């Protein structure tokens, strides 16, 4: 019967599963290996299988398929089909054209690009070299567009035969990967220049056209202008920034165009859900692909992934948490507009040279505390290249793969094994809320600046976003370190409706911000919204015309001298505040004119808070940044920020190092450090554990339950993550402590692999604290 969704869950039969899988790319392991390493997978807790299929690998030239490995062994993917159905797994297939995958041209034929070289996507003052990895292609050149179509015609009658709906293993189909114009669009004038985007009338002109007006290009270019066609794409950055920002959004127009054409295509053969990765390879430029699927009425399910450490020992530590909240609030914004289930198709367990336990641990640990508890991890199953088809890797496809070329198990299985069956145990969880009291507001233009990394020419404020929001010094890993979870919101798309939902908005500025978000801001405030805004208040519109809104509106001026870019005239600055003494800042700070000072160094106020209609703003004329010491200023300044403006955590904790996502019934308790962390967690009016402490030894990630039933009996609270459940049988397990506390309402018949050490009964409540080697069950 049918594959559907209640927009947290896939629905398979009408049965409600977890998504819990990992990539095995058959046509790079030996074939004589594919039931071994699936059944192993399927051992680790795995249900699904993640598989390319590669154009040029299924058709080495030009008109000679082969599925049934005729040729080589690997080219059988109708055999790899009929065994992942066999041992009953489920299968995601991800057909192209494009696939990334380190693979020679990203799956596209060699014979393709020698024959038709006129569809290579060309630079602006010619064609790009030959030899690059992944010859980047003009995705809308009708050869190239004729040429996928017939590729879809060969693979797509397969696919359609092993669709679940039709009998087979299939449950998705993912279109192309990541779509990004083959990684061109992090510069801004790499791509593409060829004749059908540039030619007068051509896809520029068009989207030109269809986007604006004459007289909104006249104010937006500063040019007059009697025609469209006059309108030359930008080659450099001498040419207008709104230009630039309208190029980087054209080729994002012509990526949507492309993935529309593959989504009608496969709309002919394929009735299960269909889905994409990580769109441009961006973020915020998320709200381009929202838009354009709501107008183009395109039913794609929006999938996403984690990289983190690229051909060096994986490093995932505390300095990540800016960006993972960043990413998945990015995607849980998305995904719960769209009611489509997230999941990461791609979550890192290869390429980098050792993945240490702890660490993968918080990584794989992160994703269901933020919202994402459908999980494929990817590259699952080490393999090899056959000859000719390397391009990242030369031979190798075993770079400390969970399963390797030869058949050991590494030792990211056990983070991978025991949080699968955390999510299959308790499925509620896939339908807990996010309650975030505060939200991170993006303003998407400044992605591409910090993409680009071009600082404009007379702009005041630094477009080094990765230093001051994004990174391991970033304001948002300060937040998350300062144990505010926080949603994110794109400040074009949201309706001040939507912002009034948030108790607090934080805002990072530079000298543009478009006329409408400057004025929703101003208006969240009024209407009793708290803003917090920093380094600067913008002075600029879109067009980068002199607009001051928000910045009339509160009151305040925010002036001082341009932030610098060279390392070594990068100011220090110690900046005080009531309770906080000389919390270092980096970069020019500016003086905060008008409002009731927060902040000063010396003499002057580089802080202030304003009151406005029904709320109250915080301008901060520095970017504060994530540093760690034993004073520990900046984390305090952010608590001082949240009680100024009466933001309330539904949670408190006695030692603030651990990390509480709450997440209705369940709390995601994160120990993100590499030291002990040891306390108690105040949250739904109790505070737990009482006998003992909740002891984190070292870097983890637990899932612990509040007030959850299991049958007739309720788990008040425990210290140890629910693993398992049977009739009269709940698993817990915590590898962080050799002392679990339980609070349990019901019959307690006894403890497996652990000894009771204390007991109490208060009512109707059996607590009990138990040492164990790190696994116990309790009998009921
Ligand atoms: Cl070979």
């Amino acid at each position: 019967m049918k594959v559907t969704h209640d927009g947290k869950l896939y629905i398979v039969e009408g049965e409600k599963i977890v998504v819990y899988g990992g990539t095995l790319q058959f046509f790079r392991v030996p074939r004589d290996a594919w039931r071994d390493r699936l059944e192993k997978m399927k051992k680790h807790g795995l249900n699904t299988v993640d598989t390319y299929v590669a154009w040029n690998w299924h058709e080495p030239e030009e008109g000679k398929f082969d599925f049934i490995g005729e040729t080589h062994p690997q080219r059988d993917l109708i055999g790899f089909l009929e065994l992942a159905q066999d041992l009953g797994l489920y299968v995601i297939i991800r057909p192209g054209p494009y696939i990334c995958g380190e693979w020679k041209n990203g799956g596209i034929p060699e014979w393709l690009i020698n024959k038709h070289p006129e569809i290579l996507a060309r630079g602006p003052n010619g064609p790009l070299p030959r030899d690059i990895y992944y010859p980047p292609i003009t995705y809308l050149h009708p050869t190239y567009l004729g040429y996928v179509m017939k590729w879809y015609e060969q693979v797509f009658p397969i696919i359609k035969d092993y669709l679940y709906t039709k009998g087979g293993p299939i449950i998705n189909v993912t279109i192309d990967d990541e779509p990004s114009y083959w990684e061109t669009i992090f510069q801004a004038f790499l791509t593409d220049y060829n004749d059908v985007v540039v030619k007068p009338n051509g896809l520029w002109h068009k989207w030109l056209r269809e986007t604006f007006s004459l007289d909104q290009l006249e104010e937006r270019y500063k040019g007059k202008f009697s025609d469209y066609t006059e309108i030359a794409p930008p080659k450099d950055f001498s040419e207008p920034l709104p230009k630039i920002i309208d190029w980087h959004h054209f080729k994002i127009w012509m990526t949507n165009e492309y993935v529309k054409t593959l989504y009608h295509k496969i709309q002919e053969y394929v009735d299960v859900p269909v889905s994409i990765l990580d769109p441009y390879l961006l973020l915020a430029a998320w709200r381009h692909f929202y838009n354009y699927i709501r107008k183009n009425n395109l039913d794609i399910h929006l999938w996403t992934e984690f990289w983190y450490s690229f051909y060096r020992s994986f490093d995932f530590k505390e300095d990540r948490l800016g960006h993972v909240y960043y990413k998945i609030g990015t995607y849980r914004y998305y995904v719960n507009k769209l009611n489509t289930p997230p999941l990461s198709i791609e979550t890192q367990s290869s390429l980098a040279n050792v993945i240490e336990k702890d660490e993968a641990e918080l990584l794989y640990g992160l994703l269901p505390s933020l919202g994402i508890h459908n999980i494929n991890y990817y590259l699952y199953v080490g393999g090899e290249n056959p000859r000719g088809y390397e391009s990242h890797n030369g031979v190798t496809w075993d770079v400390y793969s969970p399963i390797g070329l030869d058949g050991s198990e590494r030792q990211h299985v056990e983070p991978i094994k025991w949080i699968g069956e955390f999510l299959k145990a308790n499925k509620d969880f896939a339908y807990s809320p996010f309650n975030a009291k505060v939200a991170f507001a993006m303003y998407e233009p400044y992605e591409a600046l910090n993409l680009w990394g071009h600082r404009p020419e007379n702009f005041k404020e630094s477009v080094n976003l990765n230093e001051y929001l994004f990174g391991e010094r970033g304001l948002l890993t300060l937040l998350a370190m300062s144990n505010v979870p926080f949603d994110v919101i794109d400040l074009e798309n949201t309706t001040v409706e939507e912002m009034l939902r948030y108790e607090q908005i934080w805002v990072y500025s530079l000298d543009f911000m478009g006329r409408e978000v400057q004025d929703k801001l101003a208006e969240y405030v009024e209407k009793g919204g708290n803003l917090v805004i920093l380094p600067m208040l913008p002075y600029l519109d879109e067009n980068l015309n002199e607009y001051r809104k928000l910045e009339e509106f509160l009151g305040v001026k925010v002036e001082g001298e341009p932030a610098r870019d060279n390392v070594r005239l990068i100011p220090f600055v110690s900046v005080d505040a009531d309770g906080i003494d000389r919390m270092i800042v980096r970069n020019v700070v500016r003086e905060v004119k008008g409002g009731e000072p927060i902040a000063w160094v010396e003499d002057k106020v580089v802080g202030a808070i304003v009151r406005k209609g029904k709320g109250s703003a915080v301008i901060l004329g520095f970017r504060l940044q994530y540093f760690s010491s034993y004073h520990d200023m900046h984390r305090k300044f952010v608590d001082k920020i949240l009680e100024l403006q009466g933001v309330e955590r539904d949670f408190k904790v006695t030692d603030r190092d651990m990390i509480v996502i709450p997440r209705g019934n369940y709390l995601a308790v994160i120990n993100p450090r590499g030291h002990a962390v040891k306390g108690r967690i105040s949250y739904n009016g109790i505070e737990f554990p009482k006998l003992i402490e909740l002891e984190m030894k070292n870097r983890g990630v637990l899932f612990l339950p509040v007030n959850v039933k299991y049958g007739s009996v309720e788990v008040v609270y425990s210290t140890a993550t629910v693993t398992r459940y049977e009739d009269g049988k709940i698993t817990f397990r915590n590898h962080l402590s050799n002392t679990a506390e339980v609070a349990i309402k019901g019959d307690v018949e006894g403890v497996e692999n652990g000894e009771v050490v204390e007991k109490k009964q208060e009512g109707e409540v059996t607590t009990l604290v138990i040492r164990h080697p790190g696994e116990f069950v309790l009998l009921l």
